[PDB]
């Protein structure tokens, strides 16, 4: 019997408003949900919650047109989240969690206080850039007094703001967002060896990396990605010229095959000799980048590899080594690059297939990860059965559950054709109001 779509996308719905209702009792207003003690716990800062989970909610919620659910957390938002605080955030996380999550929902709303509260916190980040002289954000600011911590970065961290941040420059007239983004990127670009990769890390004000190790993975990924997204969103011919010369570079000196499979393990980034043999569960993203940018073949011989360790492990190893195939950790985080992956390369032409494997993916999620007050990460993939933590990660808001509906639902809340994506899911482009 065909799937039905429809009904599966209202399963997603079901879920994610169950989910929604657990975190309204146990975890209002609190960073995560913590779903199987039904606690809640601190993200950017321990006993100072800024709502993350809520926040991260937003979009999907609206997508789905769960109205009310929406209404209350954007309600929530406007009365109590601010940024004043005497703590260190992390730049990275904050930005594409709470500036990204107020943007996507101040794009399905239309409501101002929302594109107000992301401004207020991207100006408390833009601090992180002012203190390098080369405009690389260090890691963490205090929120309150601008003061930075650890410059030792990384590409990802340096590298994730453009969507957001033009997102603002857009919206509020001023271009200083987007400048200081792209200005942190064209650092390291400029900075390619002759081979055309980057290491992952960097050091905020030497401006010089601190590795040889060229990564599509941990460290670097979106970096890779924000410039494709940032063509897209915005039009900028550097950045469309640099994403595809970053992932020619790439299918030049990190593709390589094991086992007749396709893997990207890092490498030296002067002389293209592997130096790792590990990749992370979190690089199957780049499955979706390598079809947006036009390498759609590629995408899909790397999708392969991930859709291997699902049909093998049931649920994809956070880990495993390249050179055997094999899980080199046990727990996970509830990850959604997956079904991240699928649904890029479905917009491109909308074959089943990609909704067929996202399927086995959203099935598996829900036979295991499912507990007593929402979804949570595993502790050990290879019993049986699997054993649980427990923790939802934010990013499970914005993320998976988002992806599933929107590869299956066809609503008609998104213009699938402008449809543009954050690295968290957050929705910066396509919004269509009722
Ligand atoms: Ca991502
Ligand atoms: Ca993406
Ligand atoms: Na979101």
């Amino acid at each position: 019997t065909p799937e039905d779509w429809k009904a599966l996308a209202a399963d997603v719905r079901s879920e994610f408003q169950w989910a929604w209702q657990g975190y309204v009792a146990k975890a209002w207003g609190k960073d995560e949900i913590n779903p199987v003690s039904g606690t809640s716990r601190s993200f950017f800062i321990e006993g100072h919650d800024l709502g993350l989970s809520l926040v991260e909610a937003l979009d999907t919620l609206w997508i789905m047109g769960l109205d009310a659910e929406f209404q209350a957390g954007v309600d929530w938002v406007k009365a109590n989240l601010s940024f004043d605080v005497d703590g260190n955030a992390q730049v990275f996380e904050t930005n594409i969690r709470l500036v990204g999550g107020l943007l996507s929902a101040h794009l399905a709303s239309g409501d101002p206080v929302l594109l107000a509260k992301a401004r207020d916190l991207a100006d408390r980040l833009a601090k992180a850039f002012e203190a390098s002289p080369h405009g690389l954000p260090w890691r963490y600011v205090n929120l309150r007094t601008g003061a930075v911590s650890d410059p030792e970065t990384n590409l990802a961290e340096i590298g994730t703001y453009l969507s957001e941040f033009g997102v603002l420059s857009q919206l509020t007239g001023e271009r200083k967002y987007f400048d200081m983004a792209k200005r942190a990127m064209r650092h390291t670009l400029d900075r390619r060896s002759k081979i055309g990769l980057m290491a992952a890390n960097i050091h905020a004000m030497t401006g010089a990396f601190t590795s040889r190790n060229a990564s599509i993975d941990v460290y670097a990924d979106s970096f890779y990605e924000y410039l494709w997204d940032a063509w897209a969103l915005f039009g900028d011919e550097d950045c469309k010229r640099w994403a595809v010369e970053c992932v020619d570079a790439q299918l030049a000196h990190q593709a390589k095959r094991y086992d007749g499979r396709l893997w990207f393990p890092m490498v030296d980034f002067e002389t293209g000799a592997v130096t790792g043999t590990a990749q992370s569960e979190l690089a199957a993203y780049y499955a979706g980048l390598l079809g947006q940018v036009g390498r759609k073949a590629q995408g899909d011989d790397y999708l392969a590899s991930f859709t291997y360790l699902q049909a093998t492990f049931g649920v994809i190893p956070e880990s495993i080594d390249v050179t055997t195939g094999q899980p080199r950790r046990k727990h996970t985080g509830l990850r959604p690059e997956y079904p991240d992956a699928c649904l890029n390369l479905w917009l491109i032409d909308r074959d089943p297939r990609y909704r067929r494997l996202a399927a086995i993916h959203y099935r598996e999620m829900k036979a295991t990860s499912r507990a007593a007050f929402g979804y949570t990460a595993l502790k050990d993939i290879t019993t049986r059965p699997m054993t649980q933590d427990d923790n939802c990660p934010g990013y499970w808001w914005s993320e998976q559950m988002k992806y599933y509906y929107l590869l299956f639902s066809d609503t008609p809340r998104i213009d699938y054709g402008q449809l543009q994506l954050s690295t968290e899911a957050n929705v910066l482009r396509g919004f269509r109001k009722v």
